[PDB]
């Protein structure tokens, strides 16, 4: 559109270190009290990435509320994201219990569990059908029932069963596999087909509890994901599609979550994807 010619622009004048500075210095900065207790010091993956008290999951059980994950809700768009850490080995049945709790359909994983061979999530689910997985804090139970692998990513169907009323929930599980370990991807093409995969299963309908995305600290592949998703609507629903501007849209995002794009080429990149979704749609 438009936006594809002040993209050349920022290319040209080399100003995308530039523009995400300012994003870092114009974000928003609210308490993040409860996620710096003493006794959540385990339960965040990394001590500067933390939810802020007015928009984080609240678990409903009679025990320590905390999770690390925010509630994302872009008022515009009409699309409500939970984003969230990769989950730790203590915290992988708090990460189940948000999902029951919060009636999630779909969640979006978007790292590998090992890169450049350091863990960045836990092994959350199970990899094999006959080895389900049981979280005796919160009282769930998780089988892999299918799992669909193609080149770029991964489809799981899982079931999740509250062991408490035995109800049970087919959730599906995301996962985007091909993310370069170094930097951001050169093209969005295969970021943006998984995008549309994930909207053509139904998860992020309005019917559905928000759909839980997550890398490892949940702000930056995290953000592009949402950021991408946002703009996309708006730019597909809005009576003048040019009047999006991206750098706003982070904006309204970070006032729910801190931290959200960590990088300048993550930006660049999700500029570049949102510019090549407008075109598909
Ligand atoms: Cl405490
Ligand atoms: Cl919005
Ligand atoms: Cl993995
Ligand atoms: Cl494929
Ligand atoms: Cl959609
Ligand atoms: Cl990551
Ligand atoms: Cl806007
Ligand atoms: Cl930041």
């Amino acid at each position: 559109m438009e936006m594809e010619k002040e993209f050349e622009q920022i290319d040209k004048s080399g100003s995308w270190a530039a523009i995400y500075q300012d994003i870092r210095h114009e974000a928003s900065d609210f308490p993040c009290r409860v996620a710096k207790l003493p006794k959540n010091k385990n339960r965040n993956r990394y001590r500067d990435v933390s939810p802020f008290d007015h928009s984080r999951i609240k678990l409903h059980q009679e025990d320590n509320d905390y999770i690390n994950a925010s509630l994302i809700k872009m008022e515009e768009a009409q699309r409500s994201y939970i984003l969230t850490q990769g989950p730790l080995p203590n915290t992988c049945g708090h990460f189940w219990e948000m999902v029951w709790e919060q009636k999630s359909r779909g969640v979006v994983m978007l790292n590998r569990v090992m890169e450049k061979g350091s863990l960045k999530c836990a092994q959350y689910w199970p990899q094999k059908e006959e080895k389900e997985m049981i979280f005796e804090d919160t009282n769930l139970k998780l089988t892999l029932i299918s799992e669909d692998i193609k080149s770029y990513y991964t489809v799981r169907q899982l079931e999740l069963e509250n062991l408490t009323t035995q109800e049970t929930r087919e959730i599906l599980h995301f996962h985007y596999t091909t993310w370069p370990d170094f930097g951001v991807g050169e093209s969005p093409a295969s970021f943006l087909n998984f995008l549309f995969k994930v909207r053509e299963s139904g998860s992020l309908s309005p019917e559905h509890g928000p759909v839980v995305v997550h890398c490892s600290a949940g702000i930056g592949r995290s953000g592009t994901f949402c950021l991408a998703d946002t703009c996309l609507l708006l730019m597909d629903k809005r009576k003048d599609p040019s009047s999006v501007d991206i750098k706003k849209v982070l904006l309204e995002m970070r006032k729910f979550r801190m931290g959200l794009i960590q990088t300048a080429d993550q930006l660049r990149f999700s500029y570049l994807a949102v510019i090549e979704g407008a075109k598909f749609i």
